């Protein structure tokens, strides 16, 4: 596996591994066993089970420990049951002994007779047998033992047969490491396991490119080569976000302003980021951000012109009313500034004075202002400007609309004749005269209507340029009241006397059928 590093494998070793036996003859014997396919595997067998005592040694070649302290030894072997051999009770054994000795000499010519250390007496437990199909062996035992802590450049493994009936099929020697990994944006290197089978090796992580440490990244390498639960983390730098084990630049159109931010966010309305790894979003053309700001908050724009600009005049005092613009851009910080003028295109200077202008004349949150005390018979002109937190960045006169007005201009008279031209079950067509004395240019007419009955009465308004209108979508057989008034730059005339019209049962020709 990725957590094991093989120091020796007898099955890999080609062509007579070869191993020192003592005695050289009559002890452990090398013989090749045939697998399913392909090549032979060198094994060692002895079954000297009729002898009173046996001491047969077999020793590997020198094995480097590399950097390992704790080394594992996996032995696969077969064992013939003493009971299956006739009359060998008392001589025959079911175990063999395993030893090692550490050495800096990789060239030892003879098996040592003293300095070895016993790893264990190895027994085969029957119930743990495996079927090995590859080498054609029905009952194979596998036992693993471990040694350490190892301090020298290498070591020799030795097998002592005391009188068993045994074939050593394979020997694999290895150490364990926790494999290279990335955890919480910190890299942890391949780490050789500790000195004992219980050891934990503390490893400090390194921040990946390109991120910064938040809390010191640390993780334990367990002796089984598994990492334990890490602590600490690194955070992706601004303009980057965690993907896989890496901090990758924010994708086009996306941004991350601070390292403490989780992931990349798409640029908010009317801002964009044209480069990867963006920490900011450039405002779109015609769009801005106020000094009081969040780069997460969308860019905004100066509003459109205020709507339904309506003038009323009384003597020298001009009262004005308007409505919120169609496009705020948008923000709720909108306010209005009024602009006075005197002309009658060229020149038209400010009319500068100490006038009011009540309540404000600038930075105004309401839709009304009353102007008082300016001079009497002259044409003035007003611009009402819709303002917001931006527009100091791009002021334009189309953030305002104008009304030309004449002071001391009288309001128009009332209408005094309004007629129902055609009545159907759902509609009333109206027509009316111009007022006797418009006293100026008529800008539009307003029809006001409602149900005669006060309960469930809804007041509605229709505006028109012409002197007629068709009021549609009404209740049938229902009594309604209509009034009309005209507007000029001097304001509204008084409404006409009420005209009462009851819808009838005449079919609608629009609906047909
Ligand atoms: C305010 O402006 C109006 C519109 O221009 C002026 O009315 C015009 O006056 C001239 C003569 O000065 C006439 O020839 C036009 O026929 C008028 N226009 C209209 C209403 O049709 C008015 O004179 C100006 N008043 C002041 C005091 O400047
Ligand atoms: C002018 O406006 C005020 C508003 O209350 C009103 O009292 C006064 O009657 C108006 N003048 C005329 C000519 O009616
Ligand atoms: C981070 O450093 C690596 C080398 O470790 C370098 O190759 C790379 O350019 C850096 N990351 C960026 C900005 O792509």
């Amino acid at each position: 596996p990725a957590n094991e590093v093989t120091l020796l494998d007898s099955r890999s070793v080609q062509g007579e591994l070869g191993w020192i036996a003592s005695p050289l003859e009559g002890g452990w014997e090398e013989v090749s066993i045939m697998d399913e396919k392909n090549t032979p595997i060198r094994t060692y067998q002895v079954c000297n089970v009729m002898e009173p005592s046996q001491n047969n040694w077999l020793r590997t070649d020198w094995i480097t420990r590399e950097g390992a302290q704790r080394v594992y030894i996996e032995i696969k072997f077969t064992l013939r049951d003493c009971n299956s051999l006739p009359g060998v009770m008392g001589t025959c054994k079911e175990t063999f002994n395993l030893y090692y000795y550490e050495s800096d000499n990789d060239k030892e010519r003879f098996i040592r007779e003293n300095q070895f250390v016993k790893i264990d007496t190895i027994a085969a437990d029957e119930s743990f047998t495996q079927v090995d199909i590859g080498d054609r062996i029905m009952k194979l035992n596998t036992e693993i033992r471990d040694v350490g802590p190892l301090s020298k450049k290498g070591f020799y493994l030795a097998f002592q047969d005391v009188g068993a009936c045994i074939a050593l099929v394979s020997v694999r020697v290895f150490y364990k490491k926790c494999p290279l990994t990335v955890r919480n944006l910190a890299q942890f290197p391949d780490t050789i396991t500790g000195a004992d089978t219980s050891s934990l090796v503390e490893v400090r992580g390194s921040c990946v490119n390109n991120s910064e440490e938040k809390d010191v990244p640390k993780m334990y390498c367990g002796a089984d080569g598994e990492w334990l639960v890490p602590i600490g983390n690194c955070l992706c730098n601004a303009g980057h976000e965690e993907r896989s084990g890496e901090c990758q630049a924010c994708k086009i159109g996306y941004y991350k302003a601070l390292s403490t931010d989780a992931t990349c966010a798409k640029c908010p309305p009317h801002s964009y980021s044209v480069w990867e790894g963006a920490t900011s979003c450039t405002c779109d053309r015609g769009f801005f951000r106020a000094d009081n700001d969040a780069a997460s908050m969308p860019c905004t724009r100066p509003p459109s012109a205020p709507l339904n600009l309506i003038s009323n005049v009384n003597e020298t005092s001009v009262n004005l009313e308007w409505s919120s613009p169609q496009n705020t851009g948008g923000r709720q910080d909108i306010s209005y500034n009024v602009v006075c003028k005197k002309c009658g295109p060229s020149k038209c200077r400010p009319c500068g004075s100490g006038v009011h202008y009540t309540p404000q004349q600038n930075g105004l949150k309401t839709t009304k202002v009353s102007i008082t005390d300016l001079l009497a018979h002259t044409n003035y002109t007003f611009e009402i400007w819709a303002v917001n937190g931006v527009s100091k960045y791009n002021p334009n006169p189309d953030q305002s609309v104008s009304v030309t007005v004449t002071t001391n201009q009288a309001a128009p008279s009332s209408i005094a004749l309004v007629q129902a031209k055609e009545v159907t079950r759902y509609s009333v067509a109206l027509a009316w005269l111009e007022p006797d004395r418009p006293n100026g240019v008529i800008l539009e007419y307003e029809v006001k209507y409602y149900e005669k009955d006060q309960n469930e009465r809804s007041y509605r308004i229709v505006r028109t340029a012409a002197r007629n209108t068709d009021i549609k979508g009404l209740n049938p057989l229902t009594s309604y009241v209509f009034h009309v008034r005209a507007r000029t730059a001097a304001g509204y005339g008084d409404f006409s006397e009420p005209l009462e019209v009851t819808t009838n049962t005449v079919p609608s020709r629009i609906i047909g059928d």
